[PDB]
């Protein structure tokens, strides 16, 4: 279990020395997109929150297939302007309710250290 906590404000650095083996150890959920929102990473515990299965969602995109419940100004539009503009950090809560129970959670999305990459953060609140 690798001790990282959700928000810490240097958190990318961290992450990046995390393969996809190591990223299953975090407390919370992560995903890693590109600036297309395709799901490069995804761990366990994220897989823990919404019932996805880690392997199959890696190389779907986030907005289009996966996650429409997202694909909304407050969420994807976010995301949309930081890809664009070149930085990106800002947490908010969130109801995921696509094919699941509504579930609220804490999200946390923060332009990764590498360059076309993206965190999404995941908590339960």
């Amino acid at each position: 279990m690798e001790h990282v906590a959700f928000g810490s404000e240097d958190i990318e650095n961290t992450l990046a020395k995390m393969d996809d083996g190591q990223l299953d150890g975090l407390a919370f959920g992560a995903i890693q997109l590109d600036g297309d929102g395709n799901i490069l990473q995804y761990n366990a515990a994220e897989g823990d929150i919404t019932g996805r299965d880690p392997k199959q969602v890696i190389g779907k995109n986030f907005f289009k297939d996966v996650a429409p419940c997202t694909d909304s100004p407050e969420f994807y539009g976010k995301f949309k302007e930081g890809v664009a503009s070149g930085n990106l950090n800002t947490m908010f809560e969130y109801t995921f309710d696509y094919q699941m129970t509504p579930t609220k959670v804490k999200v946390h999305m923060k332009k990764a250290l590498s360059g076309d990459s993206y965190w999404v953060f995941v908590k339960r609140v």
